[PDB]
């Protein structure tokens, strides 16, 4: 069949419309949704289309009605198509109406015209409007179809279809459009895709926000309300377009401000045209809040070459913002392009880390560190070049103008090429390998603009030979400061596609494990509005991120995090904003969930404070599966040169990342074991594994308490919260300050906290500082850093009162030398032939005296006629080396001696301490030693290379336990790091909470005050002194002590166990226990290797006896429970006097002796001195223990059946009651030896005679002598019998052991109490013995006062009664304190010439 000559897009137009038409009404019709779409569009834009609708219906329309119309339109469409392009759909319409409707007459007879050219009259009015407004017309129709069936759907309340149908009963019209309007809705999918697609080719509305945007605002508007979930998608689609409804106004706007810039009015003058472009007009669009990037691309292209000139000016002030401004040069070679700038503040400007002197670019983080005073500038080029193939010549000849930083624009918008462009870039690269390398360029980028506001592709050659960093992809390589990229430092990445250029998704894995896969998403947010603005954008680019997160999948990530950053200067401050965060959190929150992400990081800024921006960098996390992470910081340097981390957030403080640097580089996956590692070969914890050590010690404090002491136990705080630790780390002024922060990363070779751990006793919290070592950082050595830090911890446990515990695992002092100068010092030999012949000095090179001069002490001395610099002394830039470290050592060893003395101090050999570790041990005095670890003083191979011999083999030989236990050093054996930590959290138990505390005592509970004491020595042999105190486990049942069931812990028993020290509880009162040994035991000292004759001696301590490493023992102990642990102490005094054996004698024990009484004076808490049943007190011994030593501390008591003179009834037997005298009393209760007297008095008997007498009586007193030493022996014990103690007052009462725990219960009580008040009592008074006489009763001047405020007439006695009433009467002491208080207020005031002096200091 003949066709029509212009006819194909006519039909080609009405069937692209229909195989649309059809699946938007709902039919069967199915074909390629984009294809056919594309081809419309194509059809809708092209200038023959009017003509050819009109050239297929005239022609069947010739042969109509009066001609004289059908010709004179023909010659209009005839001249229009050749002359000119668009149709005269207006000429068309005039003419028509002008003969039909109007030309009644002739031209229409009769109303029949209007129907016959009706399909004309439908083509000049889809066309009147224009070609391009035709195709708008033909998507204000297609994007309202959709709409119009879908919203029933979504309507009143129906959402079925035959609800919807029944209620379609309304009109009759809706007979045929019932049916019509379902099938539309059951292909709604193949709908939905159709719609999408036509919402994604109009969405750049942001060149457009008129002609294809303010058309389609109302039919577009009427797409947001289908949030029912079959259009959901596209109604989230439609709201994108409406915030878009600018670029092609723009167009015009930014090509008047470069043309303006160009030639400056300024009338009067006739040549403006040579003036180059003028700051003040072009400031306006470098510093604009718009997007200008976004079409600058065209202008430095196909304009003339002067406006291409100004728009290359215009760039670069706009993206080098933060670089600095210098001399731009525009030279016109044969490309004009040349512009030549130059220029980094780096310390005061964006948040970066700068150290010492350097400055670095905005991708190449690492530049050249050195310095900058010896460096170029970075000098500038940028070029507009119009093809890809033709760009090439805007590279060679471009380059010959560099004697740095390069950018190249270009104008092919034609294609989205990808790998195909960048198979284009890189053959132009690497034929130029030596030309770019040549003028020392470091950054290429390649800008590539497209002129519907898609935002231009980058891409960016580094280094040496310029291999392309895929990280910086279509970005600038000066928005990548904002971009950031040097936190994935250690990370892999590799980026994905997205759809928004501003946004960039990075692939993410460990760079040495690779089980670590993770999304990290970088955004960089231009605001460009004209406080609720803020917390709306980060809704539009976080909800970009979620749906971009989508098309790449959540996948397998085991942690995702976004960055979004804020080029805005804003005045708002974060306090609203932390309000405002709260409400849009919740809703993304769930989204996010999904997608796998932990962390979202916001960094805003924050002019109103000064008027000068405050950066809130806020972090959000979704940890246990809960926020509440909403830690808001605040962006100010450390003074250290670095920008940190200080939040003053709304978590309560207790958060995490506190003073850190910016550059912190997202700590991986696993980088916390090989760490571990190190530690562990060495047979010790990781440092920062000990505080969940101490955890677990209290959770296991809590539930042996709980079985022991029921009831009081339903304060346990479970397994969490047992304690509450918190970092240090030296702060600003090197002032300690509490962190929360991640485990590991120590920024010093020490590490300490603050823990509050929740222990039974102070169930509320009780504090303490732990200070420990890392063994990985430096081998653990002495620094002086290591120093000051835990100077400051020291100073910070005795500031507060709370106990020290350091752990000990170190390498004593640092070691090092001077690096640097080893490969550069020269030697001036004797010889230089022979350098074997001795060499006379060391010099140095006056090129390498130069480089140093401050690190090495250079003396000059001209040798062979060369200027020889001879180092007469090494100094050396890096610190630890020599005696740098010593000074720190000796500091900190002083604190720790000083700390002991004042509050409770303890230390713990986690591994092997040496040196000067070795000696904090000491200082610390109490310690625990684990089983595997030594304290050494010099290094066991070191020892060997010394003497010349392989003596010592083991460090453990002569630092282990078998020594330091066995001498004292050591407290006590830990099987492992945990034994220890349990074991010291068990002192703990004893001590008060803080120094001047009362002590924790507990209810009676597991075991009564009110039992008698079971347990009594057999007198004749030998008992475990242990059994009296905490009871005798025995084979028929069990018979308790004097102290609480199973509350014993002994201590140094491995050193002189003639006497035994510990800590115990009395009624659940905690005190000190020194106990004296009755079994003959026997201690063996090993034999030295050193020396091969020295043999293991010997040494058999008989029991009951002091000795010099006893006594020693004794005062060590007494020293220890008074400072800082401030315990009671009981002494089970039962030593008969001292061993006054030569070898003792020389072995110093009266040294050691006078160090008991030394100890005693120094005691400030009650002291009790109670000689038990059996025990015996004899001269030496009484002496170094006597209540007159300390009478206001000490207290002394003896039991009825003890023993105490001046020497054994054995002793004094042979000096008062001597031979002589027993024979007078003989000679007088025996009645055979006085009637035997008798008869030698009265003589008359001869030389035979006398002799008798003399052989009977020296037979009779012979067999009568055993009997009478006995006697004597009995008698003489009469007097050191216990009667005579309380009778001469040298003990206040006799005491039955039995009712000894019940006694003392009582007495404990009343002292703790009455000498706190009494103490009280001297603190209003004044806030700043003398006799044989000195009894406790008479302790204090106070307690006369004290006795009447009471009122109880047996005061000094009846203790149980006082307690009681102090107790009950707790606020009529209070009243008593005040009023003394204000009294001796008014003696102060009044002892205050001085008067005048007074009369004067009133009036000021």
């Amino acid at each position: 069949s003949p066709v029509v000559v212009g006819s194909k897009p006519a039909q080609r137009f009405a069937v692209l419309y229909g195989t649309m038409c059809d699946i938007l009404n709902g039919y069967d019709n199915q074909v390629v949704m984009q294809q056919k779409l594309k081809e419309f569009i194509e059809v809708l834009r092209d200038p023959k289309l009017p003509y050819s609708e009109f050239s297929a219906q005239f022609s069947a329309l010739h042969a109509r009605m009066p001609h004289k119309l059908d010709a004179q339109l023909t010659q209009v469409l005839e001249r229009a198509q050749n002359r000119g392009a668009e149709f005269p759909a207006r000429q068309l319409l005039k003419v028509f109406n002008k003969f039909l409707d109007d030309n009644v007459p002739n031209k229409t007879d009769q109303d029949l015209l209007k129907s016959t050219l009706e399909p004309l009259t439908s083509v000049l009015n889809l066309y009147l409007d224009g070609q391009k407004a035709r195709e708008l017309n033909l998507i204000a129709d297609l994007l309202s179809m959709y709409a119009d069936v879908e919203c029933q759907f979504s309507g009143r309340r129906l959402q079925d279809e035959e609800a919807i149908l029944k209620l379609r009963d309304q009109y009759k019209d809706n007979i045929q459009k019932v049916v019509n309007t379902v099938l539309s809705h059951k292909n709604v999918m193949s709908k939905n895709s159709l719609v999408l697609a036509l919402l994604d080719e109009y969405r750049p509305n942001k060149p457009n926000v008129g002609n294809v945007g303010k058309h389609l605002r109302p039919v577009l508007r009427r797409l947001t309300e289908l949030e029912s979930r079959q259009s959901a998608k596209v109604s989230l689609k439609a709201r994108e377009v409406l915030i878009l409804c600018s670029l092609e106004e723009r167009t015009a706007q930014m090509e008047h401000i470069l043309r303006s810039s160009v030639v400056q009015s300024r009338y009067g003058e006739t040549g403006w045209s040579h003036r180059r472009p003028d700051r003040e007009v072009l400031k306006e669009v470098v510093d604009s809040k718009y997007t200008v990037f976004d079409v600058l691309t065209l202008f430095f292209a196909h304009e003339d070459p002067y406006v291409a000139l100004a728009a290359l000016e215009v760039y670069v002030r706009r993206a080098y913002r933060a670089y600095n401004l210098r001399e731009v040069r525009y030279h016109d070679e044969e490309r004009p392009y040349f512009i030549d700038w130059d220029f980094v503040p780096s310390s005061p400007a964006t948040p970066v880390e700068n150290d010492f002197k350097r400055i670095h670019s905005i991708s190449d983080m690492t530049y050249l560190a050195r310095r900058t005073r010896d460096e170029p500038i970075r000098k500038g080029v940028i070029v507009p070049c119009k093809d890809l193939l033709d760009a090439e010549e805007a590279l060679s000849r471009a380059l010959e103008v560099l004697p740095a930083v390069v950018n190249v624009a270009v104008r092919d918008a034609e294609g989205k090429n990808d790998e195909e462009i960048l198979a284009l870039i890189k053959p132009w690269v690497q034929n130029s390998k030596a030309d770019l390398l040549a003028r020392r360029v470091r950054r290429l980028t390649f800008i590539c603009g497209r002129n519907d506001g898609s935002y231009p592709s980058y891409y960016t050659f580094r280094g040496p030979d310029y291999a392309e960093d895929d990280s910086i992809r279509h970005i600038e390589p000066s928005l990548a400061f904002q971009l950031e990229l040097g936190r994935l430092s250690k990370f892999k990445l590799t980026p994905v596609f997205t759809q928004n250029k501003n946004i960039h998704v990075y692939e993410a894995v460990g760079r040495g494990v690779e089980t670590d896969r993770r999304y990290f998403t970088r955004a960089v947010v231009r605001p460009g509005r004209l406080a609720e603005y803020l917390i709306s954008e980060a809704d539009r680019v976080v909800n970009d991120i979620f749906d971009a997160l989508e098309i790449i999948g959540t996948n397998k990530t085991d942690l995702n995090h976004m960055f979004i950053n804020f080029s805005h200067t804003f005045q708002v401050t974060a306090d609203e904003v932390a309000e405002s965060l709260q409400g849009f959190l919740d809703r993304f929150g769930p989204r996010g969930w999904r997608l796998r992400v932990h962390q979202v990081e916001i960094r805003i800024n924050c002019m109103r404070s000064e008027n000068d921006t405050m950066p809130l960098r806020v972090i959000i996390t979704n940890t246990s599966g809960f926020v509440i992470q909403i830690e808001l910081y605040e962006e100010k340097l450390s003074e250290k040169g670095e920008w940190v981390y200080y939040y003053v957030s709304g978590n309560a403080k207790i958060g995490s990342m506190h003073l850190l640097p910016v550059s912190t580089p997202y700590p991986t996956k696993n980088w916390l074991q090989p760490k571990r590692y190190k530690a562990h070969i060495l047979g010790t914890q990781y440092v920062y594994d000990f505080p969940e050590l101490f955890r677990q010690a209290i959770q296991n404090s809590w539930t042996e308490a709980v079985k022991k002491i029921p009831s009081l136990a339903a304060k346990q705080p479970a397994i969490g919260e047992c304690i509450d630790y918190n970092e240090l780390v030296l702060g600003d002024q090197d002032n300690l300050a509490e962190v929360s922060r991640e485990p590991g990363m120590n920024s010093t070779g020490m590490v300490g906290w603050l823990i509050n751990a929740r222990t039974p006793e102070y169930p509320d919290g009780r504090k303490f500082i732990v200070v420990a070592n890392d063994i990985t950082f430096k081998i653990g050595s002495f620094g002086p850093k290591e120093d000051t830090f835990f100077f400051k911890c020291t100073e910070l446990a005795r500031k507060m009162g709370i106990p020290r515990i350091y752990l000990s695992a170190n390498s004593g002092a640092r070691l090092g030398l001077a690096e640097e100068l080893m490969p550069h010092f020269n030697v001036a030999w004797n010889d230089p032939a022979k350098p074997e012949a001795g060499f006379k000095y060391l010099y140095l090179s006056d090129e390498a005296k130069r480089r140093f001069e401050n690190e090495v002490i250079t003396e000059e001395i001209v040798e062979d006629g060369e200027k020889r610099h001879k180092i007469i002394t090494i100094v050396g830039a890096e610190e630890g080396l020599g005696v740098e470290c010593l000074r720190g050592s000796g500091l900190i060893a002083g604190a720790t001696s000083r700390a002991y003395n004042d509050i409770f101090t303890c230390t713990l050999v986690t591994c092997r301490s040496v040196g000067i570790g070795a000696y904090l041990v000491r200082l610390g005095q109490r310690a625990v030693q684990v089983e595997g670890q030594p304290i050494i003083l010099t290094g066991a191979p070191a020892l060997n290379s010394l003497l010349g011999r392989e003596v010592y083999t083991s460090n453990l030989q002569l630092g282990g336990t078998q020594i330091m236990y066995r001498n004292g050093v050591s407290h006590l054996t830990a099987k492992d790091d945990f034994d220890g930590v349990t074991k010291i959290v068990q002192w703990l138990s004893f001590i008060p909470d803080q120094r001047n505390n009362p002590l924790p005592i507990l209810s009676p509970s597991p075991d009564p005050w009110d039992r008698d004491v079971v347990y009594t020595p057999p007198y004749k042999q030998t008992y475990d002194v242990r059994w009296m105190i905490a009871g005798k486990e025995d084979e028929d049942g069990f018979q308790p002590g004097l102290f609480d069931k199973d509350s014993f812990v002994e201590t140094l028993g491995g050193w002189a166990r003639t006497v035994v020290v510990g800590r115990a509880r009395l009624g659940g009162i905690p005190m000190g226990v020194i106990a004296v040994e009755t079994r003959t035991i026997e201690n063996i000292t090993p034999a030295d290797p050193a020396n091969p004759d020295s043999i293991e001696q010997v040494t058999n301590e008989a029991g009951g006896v002091w000795y010099p490493n006893s006594a020693f023992k004794t005062a060590q102990a007494i020293n220890d429970f008074n400072y800082g642990e401030q315990l009671p102490l009981m002494i089970l005094a039962n030593w008969r006097g001292f061993s006054g054996g030569q070898r003792d004698m020389y072995n110093e024990v009266l040294k050691y002796g006078s160090f008991i009484v030394d100890a005693l004076t120094r005691f400030e808490k009650p002291i009790f001195i109670y000689i038990p049943p059996h025990g015996e007190l004899r001269g030496g011994s009484w002496v170094v223990v006597d209540p007159t030593i300390n009478p206001a501390s000490m207290e002394m008591y003896a039991d009825e059946e003890a023993r105490g003179g001046v020497l054994e009834p054995e002793g004094i037997i042979p000096i008062k009651y001597k031979k002589d005298k027993q024979l007078e009393t003989m000679a007088r209760l025996d009645p055979v030896y006085r009637s035997l007297k008798k008869e030698m008095a009265k003589e008359g008997l001869s030389k035979e005679e006398s002799d008798n007498i003399k052989k009977k009586m020296q037979q009779r007193e012979e067999l009568l002598l055993p009997i009478y030493h006995q006697i004597c022996v009995q008698f003489a014990d009469l007097h050191d019998r216990a009667g005579r103690m309380k009778a001469k007052g040298v003990i206040r009462q006799s005491l039955q052991w039995r009712q000894s725990r019940r006694f003392f219960y009582w007495r404990v009580r009343r002292r703790l109490i009455e000498d706190d008040i009494l103490r009280r009592i001297e603190e209003a008074i004044n806030p700043a013995n003398t006799s044989l006489a000195a009894s406790p009763e008479t302790r204090s001047p106070h307690l006369v006062q004290l006795e009447s405020w009471v009122g109880i007439p047996g005061f000094k006695t009846n203790d149980r009664e006082v307690v009681e009433w102090y107790e009950q009467n707790q606020d009529r002491i209070n009243e008593k304190l005040e009023k003394l208080k204000k009294e001796s207020i008014a003696d102060q005031m009044r002892e205050l010439x001085x008067x005048x002096x007074x009369x004067x200091x009133x009036x000021x």
